[PDB]
This record gives C-alpha cells, structure tokens and sequence, in this order.
C-alpha cells in the first residue's frame, strides 16, 4: 500500500556525471562512451548572453579551453562539436560506467526522474513531468545546468532532458540529448515566458485509479458520462481533451478496479464542479496530474 | 527556484542490495563488508507467523538454509546471528561496493530516502518522514521487506530504517539497522494498529520558509504571537508542541527571509483557523509536514 512521487534509482546516471569548466563558467556534463554532453551556453562570457552567435563563439575555442573532471580524474578533451544547443566534447577515455542507454524525446504529460547535480556531483533525485507548455516544475539552483532527466526500462537508461535555464515564473526549460529545446525557448537572456498551461487529464484519471487501488473511494459515484460531455467540462476547467487513445491506455487500471473509464470521468466532473469539501485523495487536497498510467501500474499493487 | 520531494542519490545503496531466500520466502538484504542484514521474519513458514519463537526457529536453521544472491553472484553464508529483529548472515565475500556508512536511529519528524527493492533489485527511490506515531507513509508491496531508508552526509551513508511490515491503515513499520523497532510494533501477525498521529509543527514552519524563499508570500501578516499562545492553537489542531529548541533550529531560515519565527507562527495560526481560501503554497493545498529545516536549507537558494 501507499503512493509516493517515486524516482528511478539514480546509480546508473550518477556514474555518468562530470564537471565541465570553460573560462569562469562551471556546469555539469553527461559522460557516455568517449563523449561528454553539456549545454552549449558553457562557452558564453556573461555580457554576450543577450544575443550570442554560438558558431562564432565555438570557432574561437580549442580543446584545451575545456576542463573536464570525473571526480578527481582529469579527462583530456580531444575534440569539440556543436549539435543544436548541446556541446559534444570527445575525450581520451571511454566511461567504464557507461550504462545501456538511449536518447529519447518525451511528450508533454510524460514523467521522468531528475538527478540534480552541482560541480559534477549528484545532490538529489526527484520526479518531474513535461508540462503541456513544455516547461518542467523542477528544483534547480545556480550551477545545475547539464543535470539530466531519464527513465529506466530493464537495464537501459532512456535520457530525455538536459537542464539549460530558468524562466521568470521559476519553472525550467531544457533540451533533449540531441540538443533540441522542449518548447518555444532559446538559450539566451530574452523576455521569454512560460506559455499558458493546462492540467493533464489522463494523468489525473490514472491517479484517481491509484487512489481506488489504495482504498480511497469517497469520490466514486453510480453516474457515467459520454466522452463528448466530459470534454465540454474539461475545456471549462483548463484540462487537456481526453481521447479514445487515453481511454484505451486507462484500460488495464479500469479492468483491475472494475471502474469503467467514463464512470471515473463522471467522478472527475463532480470533483471539478464541487471540489473535495475539505477531504483528501492519496494525501493531496488537489487533483494531481504528474503520475502517468505507467507510473501508477509501476508502483501500485496488481490486485 | 522550485521545491520537490528530493531523495538522496541512491547509487551507494543500490550496490549494497541482495536477494535472501530461506525455504519458500524471498526478501531483500543489505550487504556491507562481509555481513548481510535482513528482517528475521525470513525464517518464518507462514502458519507460525501468529506467535513465532524466533530463538527456536533460528536454532533449527544452518548456513546452507540461506541462499544469498548479489545479482547473479552466489554469496556462501559462513555464519548466522540474530540481533533483535534482524538476521546477520556472515558471507565469504566482503562487498567491494561497501560505502562509508553508519547505523543511526532517527527521531520522529526526521526525513530519509527509501530505496524500494524487490528480489534484491532496486525499483525506486522516494522521501519519507518518521511520523510522531513511529510509522512511515511508505510505498511498499509484497517482497519489499529488507528495503532500507538512509540519509547521505558528504560520502557517508547513514542507514536509519529497514522495512518489516504493513499495518491495517496501509502505513509501514520497521526497525533501525540494529533490529530495534520504531514504535510499539512487533514482527508477527497481531491486531496491532498505528497509534493516533499529530502534525510535525517545526516542519510545517520550515516549509512556509521554503515557500517565502520561492516567492509565495500571500499567507504572511504583520501580526506576531507568543510561543505559549501559538502552542494553545497547536494543541487544538493536533499539531506537536513548538519548543525554544525548534525556534533556534529555524534561526537560519528566519535570518535569510527576515521573518521572525513567532511572526511565521502567527501566519500558521491564521492558516489553521481560516484555511487557504482555495489558494496553494509550493503547489500544495494542505500544510506539508515532511520537510525538515535541514531539507529546506539543503534544497533552497541561500539568497
Ligand atoms: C530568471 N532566470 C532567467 O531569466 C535566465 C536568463 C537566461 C536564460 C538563458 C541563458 Cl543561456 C542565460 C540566462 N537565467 C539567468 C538562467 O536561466 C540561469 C541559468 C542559465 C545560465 C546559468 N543558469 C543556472 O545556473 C541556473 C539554472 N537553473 C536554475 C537557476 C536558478 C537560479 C540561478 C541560476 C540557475
Ligand atoms: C495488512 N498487513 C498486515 O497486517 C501484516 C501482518 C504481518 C505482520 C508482521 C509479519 Cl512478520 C507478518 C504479517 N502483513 C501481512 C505484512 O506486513 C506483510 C509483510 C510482512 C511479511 C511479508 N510482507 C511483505 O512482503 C509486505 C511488506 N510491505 C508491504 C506489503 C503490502 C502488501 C503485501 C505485502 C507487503
């Protein structure tokens, strides 16, 4: 029993984290085989972070300008390349701790574990979701750039996020490991701001199924709704549309609890219209949207 | 910016986890130097879990009855000992991945990271608090026994919890690594139940300081209170008494925000008497009590 924000064990990623220093700037890099991946903004001075030309800044650098440290061990840079918003530093040593890995780009509404790192040293691990507006509600301070987000499938680390920057509302923006930003954000100081966000409806429904599996049933009702009528309510409360594909993804949790998806939709409609009336679900007084159907199945009992 | 339930990186503990099998029962063990620590209830059949005599059950066992596996590698048991509610299995191989470690017992209100394990394989990491009633609101299924709780200070793993059992309300009970239960619980099937619980007042105040550091200020007021008058309100709402020692522990967060502790106590009194009026603090619609002052300083900006 119980239900927590549960990260993947971080060991396989801790062994890949390094310190990257260029001039006065230090941040984190990801060391896989003989390549160190880090945010390209490591090559910026400070005054030129308003409108940098990164192609001009990189051509002015040589391998010796980059200091890479795996704990105490110095990794000599033998090549440098820009790929979109990431730097690829070829090093003389293949990481002996390189896990089986993939670079995957995630969808808004998908979750991942973040290993927050400072000076190439892991400090903590937490769960995050990619918001519909392509921001993440992370926990990051000065020096956290190059911290990575990941999922683990069997022995294989699927890297999905590298941390680049903070937006004015205190939410975070970054790239996939191919250096392509999530969302309409750029790696320079502008007036850029998080767009309007919505609540991830399929995740709220997954979390109500987690609650039922864990014995919170007070929000259940005899009523059902149509998908169309539910989506009218979703639109009114700034919730994402629910698709038939979402209804199918909730099939296993529906089967396990014996609560039809459209019956659970009727419960969510009542929670949106009425609130909780001072009650809680899985120790929350609000409708939680950062657990996927996968996260619920991963963590919850099979009975 | 931001504020998450942040666990310690789990790598140092992942390398210590093993599978322990005795007859038909499999659970997890902790492999440090040449000793594997696990719950003594691994030696129970099933019928005799109502009123086991563990001294009688253990004297009937030999080293060959215990199968210990570190992944694929078989660890031959060369000795067995009972220490309170834990079994100490001496093995022929010292764990080459043994971190610097201590066995520490924690206080109610203290937090720790849990590495949830099944069949000696880590599945996930999350933050927990020791409740005032000496239960933990964990997330554990069949086979999770021997999962451990820990804190990390520099390079040193402070092990504080081993998982033994679930109580009827779905909360969890276990021991320190010397095998001494937290709270009035026993490792056998009885009618035992979690005692009445209270809210950890010093942690709620730490979390309000985290909110102010992160720019949630709506709950602040010009008012102050006395420690005595606050503690009358605390008693009414089933909150733990606040001591002068707690006020001193909140000194650094008070200094950083410029909000006197007794001013923050006046804010908490108003939140208890009025509620939030449909507003949120650090993305919660309730008063969070599983962040210590240490957790807030560990995670939050120093400015
Ligand atoms: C409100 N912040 C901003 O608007 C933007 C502006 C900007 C955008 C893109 C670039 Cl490339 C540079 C500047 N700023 C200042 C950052 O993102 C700081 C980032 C990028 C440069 C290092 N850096 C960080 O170490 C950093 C990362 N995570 C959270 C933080 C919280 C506190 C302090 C620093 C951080
Ligand atoms: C409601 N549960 C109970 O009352 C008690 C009774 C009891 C107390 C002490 C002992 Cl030594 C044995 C039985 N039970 C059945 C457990 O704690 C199960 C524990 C102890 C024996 C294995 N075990 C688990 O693998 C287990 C652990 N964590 C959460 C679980 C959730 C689901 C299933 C199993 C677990």
């Amino acid at each position: 029993s119980g239900f927590r924000k549960m990260a993947f064990p971080s060991g396989k990623v801790e062994g890949c984290m390094v310190q990257v220093t260029c001039g006065t700037t230090t941040l984190n890099g990801l060391w896989l085989d003989d390549v160190v991946y880090c945010p390209r903004h490591v090559i910026c001075t400070s005054e030129d972070m308003l409108n940098p030309n990164y192609e001009d800044l990189l051509i002015r650098k040589s391998n010796h300008n980059f200091l890479v440290q795996a704990g105490n061990v110095q990794l000599r840079v033998i090549g440098h390349s820009m790929q979109n918003c990431v730097l690829k530093l070829k090093v003389d040593t293949a990481n002996p701790k390189t896990p089986k890995y993939k670079f995957v780009r995630i969808q808004p509404g998908q979750t991942f574990s973040v290993l927050a790192c400072y000076n190439g040293s892991p400090s903590g691990v937490y769960q995050c979701a990619m918001r519909p507006n392509f921001t993440i509600k992370g926990s990051f301070l000065n020096g956290s750039c190059g911290s990575v987000g990941f999922n683990i499938d069997y022995d294989c680390v699927s890297f999905c996020y590298m941390h680049h920057m903070e937006l004015p509302t205190g939410v975070h923006a970054g790239t996939d490991l191919e250096g392509n930003f999530y969302g309409p954000f750029v790696d320079r100081q502008t007036a850029q701001a998080a767009g309007t966000d919505t609540t991830i409806t399929v995740n709220v429904l997954a979390w109500l199924y987690a609650a039922v599996i864990n014995g919170d049933r007070w929000f259940l009702n005899r009523f059902t709704t149509t998908l169309n009528d539910f989506n009218l309510v979703a639109m009114k409360y700034n919730y994402e549309p629910l698709t038939q594909d979402h209804v199918d993804i909730l099939g296993p949790l529906s089967a396990q609890t014996g609560i039809a998806v459209l019956d659970m939709c009727a419960s969510l409609k009542e929670l949106l219209q009425n609130g909780m009336n001072g009650r809680t679900i899985l120790g929350s007084a609000l409708l939680e949207d950062e657990f996927t159907p996968f996260d619920v199945v991963r963590q919850c009992s099979g009975v």
